[PDB]
C-alpha cells in the first residue's frame, strides 16, 4: 500500500498534489438538497470541495466522504497545518481525495 | 460545484444570507417528540433552527442535517466565528441550509 | 415553531424549566442492560436522566437520544454552562427533553 | 431509575464499584479479531476492560459499549479525572458497566 | 483475557509491538476508490496504515477499524503520546491492530 499522500495520489487518473503547509482559513458545509457538501479555502484563496456522493463513488468510499467532512471541520477549529491535498482537478473546486496533516 | 456559501445559496429559493461574523451565543437542542432540533441565537438576538427532518428533505438531506447540528455544537463550544448562514427565510425561525466560518 | 426552550418546553404535558445557569457537576453513564442512560448533577444537588430509550419514545427520537448523551459529555468536559433544561417531571430523575446553553 | 452510579451497580449482581479519583493513566484500543476492546489503566496499577461485544450482551447494550469506549478515549485524552466505575468482577480485568466523573 | 497490549499482540500470528513513546507526526486520510485508509508516521520515519477494510476482516471488526482511524485522528492534534502500537508486519506499510497511549 502506498506510503504518503503524494504515491497515493500517482494511482489515480485526473489528481494533482496541492502543498499548503498552512491552516484551513474558511470551512462551510451544507444541508441543502443535492449540495451536501463541504467546501474549505485557504488565505491563497485555494477552494476545495468534498464532493456531494454520487454515481461517481463506489459504496466503500461513502463512509469516507463522510469521514472526511469530520476532518475538515475539526482541522479548521484546531487551526492544524495542512500539508497537502490530493485532489481530482477534473472538478471545479477541485475534489479533495486525500489529505495530510503535518507540523 | 459552489465555490462558496453565497453561490451555493443562490440556487435555491426562498434564502437569503445572513452576515454575522460572530461566535454563536446559545445552543439549544431538544429530543421531545416531533421537536427534535436545534436552535441557536447571536447575541444580537437573532435566532435560527435546524429543521426537524420532514418530508420536505430528500433522503440525502438527513445525514447532513445531523451533521448540521454536530457543526453547531462544536462551533459554539469552541466559540468559533461564524461568518455567514444560508437560510430559508419562510421558516420562523429560519431554517439553517449552510455555515461558513472564517476567523 | 419555538423560539427557545421555553416555548418548546410549553408544548408538552408533565414538564417543567429548571435554570441552572452552571456547569455540570457529575456525569455518569452506563451500558448495564436496561439501563443504558446517563444521569447529570449539578452543585446544588439536581439530578437528572437521559432516559433508557423505550416504547414511550417515537422513532425520531432515538438518534436524538444518542445526541444528547453526547452534548452532556462534551458539556461536562468542557465545562460549559447550561443555562435550562426542559424535563420531564412525572420520572425520577427528571428526564432531559431539551438542554440550552449560554454564558 | 438510579440517581447515581452507586445505586445503579447495586441493580446488578457480580459488580462492585471502584473509587478512583483519578485521570485514566494509559488507554488502549484494538481492532484485532475476537479483541475488539478497550483497555485503561490508573496509575495504581488498576486495570478495567471494555468488554468485546458478545451473547452476554443485549441488543440495546451494543451502542452503550461504543459510547463507553468512546467516553474512555475522550477522558483520556483531557486527563478528566474517573470518581467511580461500576465493573463485573466476574471477568478479569474487571468489565465496565458504568462510568461517573465528578471534578 | 489481555491486560495489556503486549498479550493481547501475542494472540496473534504476523504481528509485532512497535514502542514509539512520541506524538504522531504526521496523519493522512484518503477517500480514494479502493485506499480508503488512513496512514501516519513518526519523526524516526516509521510508518503504519490503517487498512482499508477488506476480506480479511471479520464483520466484528468493521466498527473497529473506523473507530482505529477516530483514535489516530485525536491523537494527532491533541499531540497525544503513543506508547505502543500492535500491527501486523504482512503488509507494508505495517497494519496496525492496536494502539496504547500513556505519557
Amino acid at each position: 500500500t502506498p506510503q504518503n499522500i503524494t504515491d497515493l495520489c500517482a494511482e489515480y487518473h485526473n489528481t494533482q498534489i496541492h502543498t499548503l503547509n498552512d491552516k484551513i482559513f474558511s470551512y462551510t458545509e451544507s444541508l441543502a438538497g443535492k449540495r451536501e457538501m463541504a467546501i474549505i479555502t485557504f488565505k491563497n484563496g485555494a477552494t476545495f470541495q468534498v464532493e456531494v456522493p454520487g454515481s461517481q463513488h463506489i459504496d466503500s468510499q461513502k463512509k469516507a466522504i463522510e469521514r472526511m467532512k469530520d476532518t475538515l471541520r475539526i482541522a479548521y477549529l484546531t487551526e492544524a497545518k495542512v500539508e497537502k491535498l490530493c485532489v481530482w482537478n477534473n472538478k471545479t473546486p477541485h475534489a479533495i481525495a486525500a489529505i495530510s496533516m503535518a507540523n
